[PDB]
């Protein structure tokens, strides 16, 4: 290094683990986006939607190692493992399973906040307020709205609701 | 001629029966599309869609034709089989009778491409790929959409779904 | 008048009678585009397609009647009968109303024209082809297409229906 | 239909028959159009005038198919015969089939427009007038002209006269 | 090298060779051009239409050179053997031994293609097809467009149609 100051090895190695959290997250979201551009799928909204999320991750895990490089901190990257699913179900099923896999990015937010607090590292908590944490608030909310409206729509006229649902309010 | 070269008897022959494949299918558009503006069917985008494909499809048998004259082989023309029927039933029913067709189309010219191959017929081979393979694909991939949207507006309300179809999703 | 030449007094009270007949179509349409205005109706694009309509309607008796004056006939206005209903019910209820009007009035054109070629009067024959006759029959075409899609419309939730149409169709 | 109004079966068939007779002449103008771009024939501005008059007759097809729509007729397509010739000469040879041609169409819309005023339909024997029997008779004498020059043109030197034509008359 | 893939020493060797061809087919349009320049030939559309075809082949022969680089293959040029002739004649003879000599280059094109297919090397097929293989079908149909228009033009007077050909035709 030689820049290295009030960065501790607990946080350097949090931030690693951030990174593969986040890539992870994208990877998931890569393949919600081609799941609903199937021929047998083909809600065009919602794949783009999953898609612009994909992008959204590692744009964050892209940051993290700016940040780590910045502070002195060395990236460690990991094995990424495959997402949880390979068919994602309706949209409500894919909403739902969005919805939690932001909770647990934005707990290991919180507990890297708090890890930072904890080491007395105002660059961190800092970093992390501007960049990822009300990033997540306002994603998580609209995530709820659209688990509302999808809730709705699910009726007793399922494949209407998910048609009308992805042409109105996911408008490509 | 007295530039023909490289280009066989099979393959001219072949050419002149896709041209009148592609007319044929211009023709079954063209049926599909008045059929749409029936004033007892009157579903605008649906009509446009099909009158869209009646003018693709002929622009397919030009651009045969054009390669044609261009190896120095000769336009030979046949009668035009009338469409397979009058009445075209449902967009349901109608969109399944168009991937039907159009993977006729694709299966035609898969066999005149295994025909270039086997005749050594570099040139043919490409002018299929660029003007013809990658534009079944993409519009295949395009109706198995549609069939499946369409499919899923079917519910309880078959008349609801058909006009949510056109209007949403055909868009004139 | 000085200038009436091969015009007939049977023609000219025929069109005297057809400004009646427009003028009432005219008046009719004024009472459904204030209908669907109603608070308990609220159908904005349904009165905006009526409201044109009497527009429309208006527009042609002020056409026969310069044509009267061009051929050196004289205008004769009678009393304006009232429209056939106060309340027209549903927005399938108008449009069945509409088609009858607009099918009486093309009748009326028709009868007009025969009388024209009875009297052997080319400028009359003429007149109607260019200002009424394609008009009329492009708008009972609109008309049918419009039933056709109300129609289908109706299912098990005829509230739904009359809301979309208005929607998605008559787009103010 | 529920929109059909003054419209005879007898002028409904006619004009089924006369789409088969306008899509029967685009084929033939598709053929002449190829084959003056043969390698071995090879007038450029020949082969333009014949393709410009295979689309030419193809939308004419196409506006009495809406139009037989729009009177709430049916369209019923027929098997579209090949065209009357494999290879069609001399620019002077195809030129003279092409007036052929064209009177053989003129004579159906005159026969036509005569049903029309046997049936009183008006609005037929404007549509007539104004979309196709001016047309027939511009593109007659134009064609007229054309066999008055290329017949000047023969002399003892038919090659000569042949590009001659084709280059300072037809220009592309 | 340290790039080579895939890449064998028979298309290396075939591609070296293609090179001295189409540079040979450069010279010999050379020597065409300037001949059509003589104050005693003076048909300036002869002239450019081969100058044109010099620098097309010649930007053939780079291409070749550059694809030869980016596969790792060596450039070897040979001595370049002057063209086959000193005067070429006519303006027939003249298109008469260029569509010799392009059927020569694309009989060239097609056995490296074939050779590319034995060795299994797509990217070679995929660079011939595109840069080479197309513009030679146009390029020879052109040719035999201009061949029939010439002989049509020869008639009894070879001057007058000489003439006629280049200043109609060949417009500098
Ligand atoms: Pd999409
Ligand atoms: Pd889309
Ligand atoms: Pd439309
Ligand atoms: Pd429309
Ligand atoms: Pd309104
Ligand atoms: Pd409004
Ligand atoms: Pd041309
Ligand atoms: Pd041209
Ligand atoms: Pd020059
Ligand atoms: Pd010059």
């Amino acid at each position: 290094s030689q820049i290295r100051q009030n960065y501790s090895t607990e946080v350097e190695a949090a931030v690693n683990r951030l990174v593969n959290l986040y890539l992870r997250a994208s990877y998931t979201y890569l393949s919600l986006g081609f799941y609903f551009d199937r021929d047998d799928v083909a809600l065009c909204g919602v794949a783009h939607f999953f898609r612009e999320l994909a992008e959204e991750k590692r744009e964050g895990a892209e940051r993290l190692l700016k940040m780590q490089n910045q502070r002195g901190g060395r990236a460690l990257f990991q094995d990424l493992q495959k997402p949880s699913q390979d068919e994602w179900g309706t949209t409500l099923d894919a909403m739902k399973a969005a919805i939690v896999l932001e909770k647990s990015l934005n707990q290991a937010l919180l507990d890297l906040h708090a890890l930072g607090s904890a080491q007395a590292d105002p660059h961190l908590c800092d970093f992390l307020e501007s960049h990822f944490l009300d990033e997540e608030v306002k994603l998580i909310k609209k995530m709820g709205d659209h688990l509302t409206n999808i809730q709705r729509l699910v009726g007793s006229q399922a494949g209407l609701g998910e048609y009308l649902f992805e042409r109105l309010t996911l408008k490509h």
